């Protein structure tokens, strides 16, 4: 009964730091190159993490490099809104504990209306009452969220995963849990236009990153210009539960 929640909760990675220098004064260069190389740092996590997940070893493994690539962003933004909810109480986005923006920083990264979006994202765990162990599997059903719309390799292997991670948010919910697993799937769908508008952000600044001197890591460089693209464009679409 325990084995599955035995797994997440014991994989699940560590406090990651950005390698900000909170002396220099806030700038919107130093606030960006500093969230590209917290992106950096928390992918190598997120590999180590998603191999680990259970099932996650047999799906074709360039379909294991395809998922990973699509939905860090998504997976990122949901576990700082979680940081955010229990370490400031949503009030700020704690993005690493050498890193959190109050409202200066939000409006000097530029990105001002993305970080209330983040901000609401983050409230809602207060509001639902989100248990960790919901958390830890919503989080996880992050990973199977979207996907290319001609298919992976082998997409069935994928689906099967995916409908296992599903019922396996059931069972952590179980009128009652109707009502509770359609409030996580909104919550979860919620992430997705969250996601895109920093995928368009993200994208924006790559091209025009030389011109304002913010600097990208090589993975986030790579990913950015060949993977985000694809999701831009619509080439790669997130699975959404309810119809939006
Ligand atoms: C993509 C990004 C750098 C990586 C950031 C991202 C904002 C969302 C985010 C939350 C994290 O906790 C990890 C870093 C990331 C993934 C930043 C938005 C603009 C910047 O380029
Ligand atoms: C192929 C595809 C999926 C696979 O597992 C998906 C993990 S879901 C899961 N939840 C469980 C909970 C208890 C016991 C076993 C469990 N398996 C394994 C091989």
């Amino acid at each position: 009964q325990p084995i599955f929640l035995n797994v997440l909760e014991a994989i699940e990675p560590g406090v990651v730091c950005a390698g900000h220098d909170n002396n220099q004064p806030d700038s919107f260069a130093a606030l960006l190159s500093s969230l590209n190389e917290l992106g950096e740092r928390q992918l190598v996590h997120v590999v180590k993490w998603a191999k680990a997940l259970p099932g996650f070893r047999n799906l074709h493994v360039d379909d294991q490099m395809a998922v990973i690539q699509y939905s860090w962003m998504g997976l990122m933004v949901f576990a700082m809104g979680w940081r955010s909810f229990t370490n400031v109480n949503s009030r700020m986005l704690y993005f690493a504990p050498d890193l959190v923006f109050n409202e200066y920083r939000m409006h000097k990264s530029r990105m001002y209306s993305q970080c209330v979006r983040m901000r609401h994202l983050s409230q809602e765990f207060g509001w639902l009452q989100i248990t960790p162990q919901e958390f830890l599997c919503m989080k996880a059903l992050l990973l199977f969220s979207i996907i290319p719309v001609d298919g992976l390799k082998n997409q069935k292997f994928f689906d099967e995963l995916r409908m296992n991670y599903i019922k396996e948010l059931d069972r952590i919910i179980a009128t009652s849990c109707s009502r509770r697993f359609y409030q996580l799937t909104k919550l979860l769908d919620s992430v997705q236009p969250i996601a895109r508008e920093l995928h368009q952000f993200t994208f924006d600044l790559l091209i025009k990153s030389h011109m304002v001197s913010v600097d990208f890591p090589e993975m986030m460089a790579e990913i950015i210009s060949v993977q985000v693209p694809k999701i831009l464009s619509g080439k790669v679409k997130p699975i959404y539960f309810h119809t939006q």
